[PDB]
This record gives structure tokens, C-alpha cells and sequence, in this order.
């Protein structure tokens, strides 16, 4: 079985694991603990970092020894699933609009990351006053891509539906308001989120006891 | 002819005009300026961000009415030019390795984007420290990937070289002790740099003119 490696967290992995749940995939969850404050003790992980074979070791990871694959990166790891299971562009106009879509979640997705793990008030509340200024706009672009759609490239998901689903999820649990010009998100959400494989997920004890981020985090750090 | 839109400095659209250069495509730059300072005028793109029919406006942009396509995000662009082009993986494993090192240049340049663009002068002691600690072993992590290879994937050079030379070398200016020892990298460096449609740009008035960075940046902002 194929085993997947992250932090106890949603973090990162997070469009992964709803893309293999989405499928069905199995696959093992390697999990590594994060200890208590103050310590936030990581040796698990760092005992294993340097010994998996990783050419750029970090979390997460994704190891198939069947099928000789070892890759670190979540953007790779998640073109690499999307490919194995037909989760991807069918011409190249829909290779471009998924990519840029991609791109715009990611973007998204780092701005929140460094608020979310601001050293002090004064950089979390300067970054949340970006996010909050900026990212109105943001959506509104998003939305207007979607358009009538049901996923990005229209009937057909793919993966970065996963990718927007979980940074849009984060959002919501941040600032719902942000989607006061948007409904349309909201309907993707649910959309999303009502899938089988993904409600089995998110219904989960696995799941429900995976903070968003990391113990350290001025936002996110517990359940 | 291809449009492809950026301010007058080097930054994200570096590689963009790299791999443009190595295949010889023709196109037209334009160009935005950026007025002095205090104001740091940009209203001709202001004027046009939402004027160019993009889905995301934002720069770089690449617009080619020929083949009716208009597309932002640095990533997708340069993934779009390297499909058109051949600059992509033959294989699945080639595949995998170009987009964990498209991912690890990218992180690289990021951190490199936030030091550069930092606020105060407290921020960017703060990330050149991160930088000075992490990068070492990051350098050393791609130099043992590249291994004897001429290139990441080989003998043949994909998009993600570009990218790659474009942090590398953005390094080599910034801190060269990271470098100035680094034999695989400063090789890598001079093999790229070496290319004919390389060094046609690199030593053209239009390239020799370009800033690193905006004139607000802490590091590059000056040709
Ligand atoms: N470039 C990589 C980069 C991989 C990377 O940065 N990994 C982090 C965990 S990642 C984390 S803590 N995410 C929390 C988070 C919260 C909210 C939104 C987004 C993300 C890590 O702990 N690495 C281990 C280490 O440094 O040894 C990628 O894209 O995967
Ligand atoms: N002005 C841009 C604001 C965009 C932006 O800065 N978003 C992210 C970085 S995400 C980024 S710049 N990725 C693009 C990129 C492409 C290729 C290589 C390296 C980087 C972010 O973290 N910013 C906020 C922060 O520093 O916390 C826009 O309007 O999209
Ligand atoms: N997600 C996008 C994000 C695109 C984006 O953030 N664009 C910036 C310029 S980008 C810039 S100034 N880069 C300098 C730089 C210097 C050194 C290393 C890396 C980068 C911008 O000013 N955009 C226009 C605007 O906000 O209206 C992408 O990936 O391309
Ligand atoms: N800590 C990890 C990683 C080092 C790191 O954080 N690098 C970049 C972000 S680049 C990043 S986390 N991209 C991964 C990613 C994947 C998917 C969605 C969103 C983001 C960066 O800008 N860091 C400095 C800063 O944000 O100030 C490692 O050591 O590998």
C-alpha cells in the first residue's frame, strides 16, 4: 500500500487527502506527532527525515515502493495522483485554467499560512488586514471563473477543485463574511463536500480531530 | 506575436524570458514602468489590469490572440510555454522530478521575494537569517539531485532549469559564499548561461537594464 507521510495536522496535505478520498484510494496515513508546549517535540519526524530515501526530504511525503515512486511537494505529489486517476486536463485549454486556478489557490493558500504562523500580533494582524482588504476581490474572480459551473473546468472535477475547496474551507472557518459577495462559493462548498468519499472523510474521527494547523499557529492550532 | 506583459525588472518573469530566449520565440515585452519615489506611479497598469479580458489580472501576463490564449500566473505560463515547446517531462519519472524541483525553486524564490520586499529592516535580518541557516542544505539537497546530470532530468534542459538558474544565479548576486564554493551549482550556472539564445539576452541592453527587484525592494532594486 502506498503510504502517505504529514504532520497530525490538516495543513498542507489536506487537498491530497481529499483528492484520495475522493477516489477511494488506498493508501496508508503516516502520521507524525507534534509534542506538547513547550517543546512542540518533532523527533519522530527528524529521526526519519534524512533515512527515507527523499531526494528533497520534508512533509508531506508519498511513498509507493510498488510502484518505485518517492516525492516530496504537495503540488507534485497532488499532479501525480491527479494524473494516476484521470483527474486532469482532457485538452489544453482545460490544462491552462486548471493550472492558473492552481496558482490563485496556492497564492491564497501561502498568504494564509504566513498569517496563520505570524511570529507575534503585530505580523499576524498586519497580514490578516491584507487578507481581509485583498481577498474580497480574490474571491470574486474566482466565483466569476466558476461561473454556472459545477467544478472549475465545468461537470468534470479535477484536482484542484480540492485544492480551492480546502483553502475556501480554511476562509470560511477564518472570516466567513469573506463570501458576502460570492454565494456561488458557498454553493461549490457544499457541492464539494457532499461528494461520498469526501463526506465519509470529513465525517471521520481521523479527520475531526486534525486541527488545521500546527500547535504553534496564532490561528487554527486546536480542534 | 505573443504578448507577454511585466514590469521593467527581472523578478518572477525572469525564467518566462529565459526559456523565450533559449527557443528563440518571437514576442513583444510590454513593458510597465514603475514612476520614482515617493509614489512609485503605475497607473498604466492600473489603467489596463482590468482592461486585457484576464481572468486573474495580474502580471506577468501572456497573451496570444493567434491562438486564443490569455494567461496569468508565472506558473502556468511558463508550463504553457514549455508544452508548446517541448521543455516537459518524456516520461512520468521525468515528469516527477521536473515538478519536485519546480516546487523546490519555487519555495527558494519565494523566501528569497518575502527577504527582499521585507518592511523593516528587523524583517529582513529576520528572513536573511533563515536564509543564511536554511539555504546551505537546500543547495547541497539539489546539488546531489543534479548529480552529474548536465541538467535536472539530464542531457536534455526542461522549463525547470530556467527556473532554477533564475533563483541560482539571483543568489549568486545576493550571497555568493553560498555559491562562491558551490562547484555543481556555479557549473550548472555557466552551462545555462553559456547557451546561445542565453547569451544573445543576457547580453542584450533590453536584459542589462533590468533591475532584480521594484525600487521599493531592500535588495535588487537597483540594475
Ligand atoms: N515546498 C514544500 C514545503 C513543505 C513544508 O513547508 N512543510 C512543513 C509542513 S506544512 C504546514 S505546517 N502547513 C500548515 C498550513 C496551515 C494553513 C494553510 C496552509 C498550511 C514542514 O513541517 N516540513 C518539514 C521540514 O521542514 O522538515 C511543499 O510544497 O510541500
Ligand atoms: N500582489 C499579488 C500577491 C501575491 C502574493 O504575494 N501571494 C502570496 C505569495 S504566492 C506567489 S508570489 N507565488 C508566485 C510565484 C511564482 C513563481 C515563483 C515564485 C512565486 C503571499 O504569501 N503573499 C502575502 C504574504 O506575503 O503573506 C497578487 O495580487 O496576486
Ligand atoms: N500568483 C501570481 C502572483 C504574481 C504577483 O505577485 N505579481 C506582482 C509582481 S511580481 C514581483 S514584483 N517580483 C519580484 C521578485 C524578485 C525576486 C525574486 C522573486 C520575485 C504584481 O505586482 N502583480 C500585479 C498586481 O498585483 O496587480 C503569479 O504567480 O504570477
Ligand atoms: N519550512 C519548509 C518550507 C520553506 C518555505 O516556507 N518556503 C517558502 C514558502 S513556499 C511553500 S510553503 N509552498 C508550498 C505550498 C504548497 C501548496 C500550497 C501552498 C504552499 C517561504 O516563503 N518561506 C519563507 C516565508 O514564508 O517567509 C522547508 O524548510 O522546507
Amino acid at each position: 500500500a502506498p503510504i502517505l507521510g504529514y504532520w497530525k495536522i490538516r495543513g498542507l496535505c489536506d487537498p491530497i487527502r481529499l483528492l484520495l478520498a475522493h477516489t477511494g484510494q488506498e493508501y496508508e496515513m503516516k502520521e507524525y506527532s507534534i509534542g506538547p508546549e513547550p517543546g512542540y517535540d518533532i523527533s519522530e519526524w527528524l529521526d526519519e527525515k534524512f533515512n527515507l530515501g527523499l531526494d528533497f526530504p520534508n512533509l508531506p511525503y508519498y511513498i509507493d515502493k510498488d510502484e518505485g515512486v518517492k516525492i516530496t511537494q504537495t503540488v507534485a505529489i497532488i499532479r501525480y495522483l491527479a494524473r494516476k486517476h484521470g483527474l486532469v486536463g482532457e485538452s489544453d485549454e482545460e490544462t491552462i485554467k486548471i493550472e492558473m486556478v492552481e496558482q490563485q489557490a496556492i497564492e491564497l493558500t501561502l498568504t494564509c499560512k504566513r498569517a496563520f504562523y505570524s511570529k507575534d500580533d503585530d505580523q499576524f494582524n498586519q497580514l490578516k488586514e491584507e487578507i481581509l482588504t485583498s481577498f474580497p476581490r480574490k474571491l470574486i474572480d474566482l466565483a466569476k471563473f466558476l461561473g454556472e459551473n459545477q467544478y472549475i473546468i465545468g461537470d468534470r472535477i479535477t484536482y484542484v477543485d480540492f485544492m480551492l475547496w480546502s483553502i475556501l474551507d480554511y476562509l470560511r472557518l477564518f472570516e466567513e463574511s469573506l463570501f458576502d459577495e460570492a454565494s456561488s462559493l458557498k454553493d461549490y462548498l457544499t457541492r464539494i463536500e457532499s461528494l461520498p468519499g469526501i463526506e465519509k472523510y470529513r465525517s471521520s474521527d481521523d479527520f475531526k480531530r486534525l486541527p488545521i494547523t500546527a500547535p504553534m499557529a496564532k490561528f487554527g492550532g486546536s480542534i
